[PDB]
């Protein structure tokens, strides 16, 4: 049998490497065993106020499970779960420590069984995965800046559409008419209410000009991380209609199940949202209360691939589709190609505007991209990547032995 | 005005000082300002799986405040839940961080204006505060370990009474037949459906001696900590009836607040929960379904001082009175008593088995402890602690400046 | 400490100056204590019929604190609750006498601590505060007069914007054809049901006049003054729609919660309501239900600073931003604003036509006015405000010593 | 026709003739026509903190009404309920002032006609009225203080059935342990969590000692004066049910009618209130969510005889009977008696402790009072009362011309 004998955690600080990218700081791990197989996970708070929390709650959890067998990985899972006290009242970080260490061991088993985690997860359901250009308010390809002018959203949207996608996500809101960005930055701070005239107006003018631009039939995600408030993101959802909206995501923050479901009745944009909804447990009052028609779960936050593949199940039954969500580094990518490759209520998939950066890319040793609008599943034993260990090296953190 | 300088952040491994206590790791911090003015917080992961995630969160926080003024106590609150990403889909961990700063800035705003944060927070409402002896499971008084047999549980609440307490609570399902402890180790794995019958019995027979050895007067708080399913939580209920139990805390996790309401509308025993339910947030559902009796948030998880006021006055327009969760260092329990002596409807304190240990005592500078079962208020400006140094130096862990 | 000495009640019949304002009866209380210090409030029954209840009320209640230490304001607010009788049943004069008492304690709190009331509150969270021009059916500036044809409700509109604000508000139905007051005088009983066709025209013309006069940008509020019912408020409502309205004023009373629920589920302009609504326990069902955007409590109705601050806590976990009722004396205005500076869900403040009347300001020794759409907090210990002895001693109505 | 030519308000305060009933402070009124006919009514604030208050809304509505036609009783309510603000969203005060005045019409009314108001409200449907003998914990008969131990209890009840009731009522927790009054003291602010064993007991043993001398034939109604909170009304009437208690009444205050519905479905025993719910908007949630067995409309409080009647006619849909709430001057009493006499849905009327007493029966010029346990109808023009002039000039207060 096996053992795991190690857990290695890296704090991904890419700022020592690339001063572009210095507000973002992906956290990997490697789960080590006595028979020379190892796995590759990802702790998912690689942007916003986390990183330094997430390489934390590896310390506090790679303890419980030296020594133990990585092939038992529901029960792991129910152990943190059930025996931590905190795993039955957690959030985003200490999910996301769950995450990290249930993906290696996806990644340990198909490389003990000689198959890709997608045959593990059910096997090839989908060929191929419609895919998204992701946040074009930063740009896309050649121009890349904060986007403020209504013409530079038009040109964001032509040059995702010149990349071969047929798919784009904006958030027309986050960028302030100072350039200023809302998600991060105290301003704007009347979002959570009602919108004044002229922020209605410069978001609605964004989405105009790149309808304009991609004609009609390329899709448009109108993504509005959490800025609105119920009765604001009611008013811009109703100013947006016109322009044939796929999915209006995150419109409101998930803490106020019953909110969500006012603002789903009272717009014809279908609702998405899932990248701050935990476990099975955090989408059963999304999905009962019929409020979402896509459900986008982190599989670094969720918790993992064992509890992601029970969302998705569990979403299938209320006509909810999943496209998971990914902004991290490389290993968030794969473990999502897998996830989306197996599940039969597969939506789109999501290419993050940064997807591409040098900096991002050499922390793993394969680069998984898409072509013409389309990504593929890895097809090699577990997870189809290894961290590059010439980086990675300079981000090791701790070892927990 | 004034400007935060620099946060201190102390990981309290207790261990390096007293070996007894290494199932515990207070979490403390210290925000500093250009008047000299100090204030004290605690981050509350002092016990289970969370303690560096607790560390590390203060390391992504704390950076976002340096330079500010921390006079603007709501604002910054509504600063991290705003626009730090995961302040709108959080968790234990992050909303730690929130509190942890929080109770420091209100120590700060305490000493700045000369007087008690009671008094801040409306003045004294209560004069003194009735007190529980908490988690006789592990003893009280002169014979402190894990007990089993039922006699040994009645010797508890005998110890315990005779120190001046008129309530105790007790965990009677923890401990197995053989000693093992089932909220940190997979024992009992079945507590989760139904209770077979060997357990049944083994929980009530340690409340039927306890409450033969109490008499009929003093109150007996059962505490589940979220061992059982709602099934087996019902089950072990109806069995306990007949001892006249005063609250029956954490029957299942919050997690599934329907659960919750289910199992309060299927025992006669009034339900609390709460030190794993954060922000207003957290008890939104629970109040409106008409679930909880008590609720107890937890101070240095609930989002602090700010949002716990919240929380109280919430919870008393649907009858839930409160009693704060504490089971961590010595700023958690003043932060409890200026919290507890303000709000209208307190109902009890809870005064933890180890809240007297020297190693939790030596981390600040002032005793508070109860008296014939009663706590009073500190009256010294501000929170009424401060670190001691002399030991707390062995747990310096970052300096934010 | 300090010990409550006499409490002053100054009936405030402002037609004994001004035959203008006979309509109106500020009433204002000082509560004065042992140290020197006294504290001021405000009834809030200018308007209808109430004032002299109004002034009934602090003789029923000062004696019960008389003697009384004013720190403990959660306990005196508590008292007046559950001890008094028709605390636990009460309305606009029990609780307006509560609120006044309330304020006048903070305001002594404040001088005590030597801060402004804002810092009590969680310090300055909105440097300046965005304001409304309000009631402009009655005029604005120069031409104030009982607005009857369209072209004068658009010449009113003109003048709100030349005098720099942004946002208005009418109400366009009040003023009947004939030019009477539909809120004082038995005229349009049929408003309760359904309007007739003239009425319709009416007041969306009005409507539609503001509305071109002022462009589309800046801000239109309608208020409603609860004279509609609930199919007339519907019918109104999609009838203005399509002037882009911001929020819509008490569409009908509150004591039908079930009806404002259907209001605001029948309409997509956004309802604010909470003149007439008093206490957490008077929100609860407007807020469960999802039925409003803007709660508006009165300061001097509601339960004062103490239950205010309540009432913008609990309104924030459902979306719902706040803009404090405000027409009365110049106490009522500087409570609010110490209340909307401290709160994280401020939308909007309320500058009432009759505000810069002699008469008002006269009562009190500072003037506080917004400046170009903008208003900004008193930053003296305290509120900020003091009666003017010179006029208020002719007001001198009791003293309870 | 006819036409109000003043109205005259009497602050009866007792203690000025009888220093015995310091508590009390009926308020009274008297309506005068140009035709020599007037009618008396009363603002039911007697007791608690109000009567000054109640004084003070005589003097707001007065006005309105000089001049009218006193005969158009509906129209005058309508309009007190809309054109005066208040009416849309009053309480206690408000709507008390307007019954006084709705009772003194239905006595001019009564008058007018030559017959009783019983014929004006349907006829004689109840030939004679089931009485209990009200409020025992303050005695009945031979021995009236302030009771405390379970034999003083038990006396009164003896007492009460030997003056021929076969119904009593008693508040057994208001009084402590030490005689003090918990209604209007702040003593025992635990109630309104959960009670501790020792006010269990206390309460339990009254009753107890209660049925014991009764017999079980005859019925105890046990008034908790809304002193509990939803947790600790269930937990006293699940530790009385074993008595037969015949109606619990208010149990916990009105203000959140779930938790009337929630205290409903979990004891045995049938719920009433209502003297502090006002107008049929009052009684609304409460019939609708099944929560009450019976009504006590006060009709000095709750809109007067036109609306008492109207919330009789809704309770009888539900199967809710009703008891007038009766506890100030004969005004109160007889308004109670035709009410009453009217009504299909009668079930018990109210005999106050006090009802007897000299400086009450004083204030009017004949005596009602139960014989035998039963009531009947006054049957002369009108309510069947007058003022006593020689004693009332003594508290005439003003008269609005
Ligand atoms: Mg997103
Ligand atoms: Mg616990
Ligand atoms: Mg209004
Ligand atoms: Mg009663």
């Amino acid at each position: 049998s096996l053992k795991i004998t190690s857990i290695e955690v890296f704090d991904c600080e890419l700022k020592k490497r690339d001063q572009t990218m210095s507000s973002y700081n992906p956290v990997l791990i490697r789960v080590n065993t006595d028979s020379g197989l190892s796995g590759i996970g990802e702790v998912g708070l690689a942007y916003g106020a986390g990183a330094k929390a997430g390489v934390g709650i590896i310390r506090d959890l790679a303890p419980l499970i030296v020594g133990e067998d990585p092939l038992n990985i529901e029960k792991i899972w129910e152990f943190f779960f059930r025996k931590t006290f905190w795993g039955m009242g957690g959030g985003n970080v200490f999910y996301a420590g769950m995450s990290a260490i249930d993906i290696a061991l996806w990644d340990i088993k198909g490389k003990y069984l000689g198959v890709p985690v997608y045959q593990l997860l059910g096997g090839k359901t989908n060929e191929k995965l419609r895919t998204y250009a992701s946040q074009l308010q930063f740009g896309w390809g050649d121009k890349n800046h904060i986007l403020v002018t209504p013409e530079e959203y038009a040109e964001a949207a032509r040059a995702a559409l010149d990349d071969g996608y047929d798919a784009i996500k904006v958030d027309p809101l986050e960028i302030d008419r100072n350039g200023d960005d809302c998600v991060f930055q105290n301003r704007n701070r009347n979002y959570s209410g009602l919108l004044l005239a002229d922020q209605l107006k410069m978001g609605e003018a964004r989405i105009a000009a790149m309808r304009e631009a991609m004609g009609d039939d390329a899709d448009i995600i109108v993504e509005i991380h959490s800025l609105l408030g119920t009765n604001s993101a009611i008013q811009f959802a109703k100013a947006i209609e016109k322009y044939r909206i796929f999915l209006y995501e995150e419109p409101i923050h998930p803490l106020n199940s019953d909110n969500m479901q006012k603002v789903s009745r009272s717009t014809t944009i279908p609702i998405a949202t899932g990248e701050r909804s935990y476990t099975r447990w955090g989408y059963r009052e999304l999905l009962e209360k019929q409020s979402i028609a896509v459900a986008q779960p982190d599989l670094c936050l969720c918790g993992g691939i064992t509890e992601g593949k029970k969302i998705c199940d569990y979403a299938n039954i209320y006509d909810t589709t999943v496209q998971v969500h990914v902004c991290g580094g490389p290993v968030s990518t794969v473990a999502a190609l897998h996830m989306e490759t197996a599940i039969p209520n597969f939506i789109i998939h999501e290419h993050h505007t940064n997807a591409m950066k040098a900096s991002i890319r050499e922390l793993c040793t394969h680069d998984y991209q898409p072509e013409n609008g389309y990504y593929v599943a890895p097809e090699q034993p577990g997870l189809g990547q290894e961290l590059n260990d010439e980086v990675v090296k300079e981000y090791l953190a701790y070892v927990i032995k």
